[PDB]
């Protein structure tokens, strides 16, 4: 259940007003917080995400995304972000510089390599490097903002990169 | 694993060229098609979505949707369309009607009444009547093509209907 949220390791959503409470509670685990998001059990706003307090087992279900106005993304090593796929734009706007779906899979079926990964090709496209590009996992994404659209470095040996098929907003 | 799909009873997908191949396979449920264009096994393409023959028991992996150009969608009681939500667009464009995401959770938390049911509230919003515009079990949809957006009749008897916190594409 907690594989239809897209986890951001030791992240946490800060925003900015004092017109925001945050529903939290004491859970068990991760999973508790999300299979109560997912079915929006108890709340009086739509969740978009929340963030797991590993040391306190605490949940903070939100009514927005890190992608939302006016939000910031603090750090904490103790902190998981976890933010529903719904609620994160699925198509590309343009060359699609701003991608940050969990697509992986190039426009003919090959699966991606991870981008903190130097295996089967080697590059220069760090995390460390293009920050804020989101260079998670092995993510269809465009660092450079270039032509094509979204990309990803290619499980296949054979294959360098290649574009990934992810629709246009104003699609064909 | 069906579940994360968006199924649509009774519907097959039909194109228009002669450049088009359709990968399938003689499988033993709609589950193991699913768990295959999922993890996209052996494709050399994107499957997006795909079709069940319950009579042959056999799938259809499809590289676009209901939603791709010169996609039509034909009937059949044997047929069963599944189409990935990874690919139906969940943002709106405009007063979004044309929103085919399966979100119902009206903004404020409050689940969706059934398009097909008349209880909590009666209303002439049936699926009868607004063919097209998608009114599939409580999906948040806008039939009308009014201003505050997707919308749906509320399960809460003190709530008619509600708007639905959708994002736009275009965004804030």
């Amino acid at each position: 259940t907690l594989h239809e949220f897209k986890k951001s390791a030791k992240t946490t959503l800060t925003k900015e007003d004092p017109l925001l409470k945050i529903k939290t509670k004491k859970v068990n685990s991760a999973d508790e917080c999300a299979n109560r998001c997912i079915r929006n059990r108890g709340f009086t706003f739509t969740c978009k995400a929340f963030v797991f307090d590993k040391s306190r087992k605490r949940c903070y279900w939100y009514p927005f995304n890190s992608m939302s106005s006016g939000v910031k993304k603090g750090f904490g090593h103790e902190f998981d972000l976890y933010e529903n796929k719904d609620y994160i734009r699925n198509c590309i706007i343009g060359k699609g510089g701003s991608y940050k779906g969990t697509v992986s899979i190039t426009k003919s079926g090959i699966k991606c390599q991870p981008w903190n990964s130097m295996i089967p090709h080697e590059h220069s496209f760090l995390p460390s490097s293009y920050r804020g590009k989101d260079l998670q996992e092995n993510y269809c994404r465009n660092p450079r903002g270039e032509e094509g659209g979204p990309w990803c470095f290619t499980s296949n040996p054979e294959v360098r990169y290649e574009v990934c098929d992810i629709p246009q907003c104003s699609e064909v």
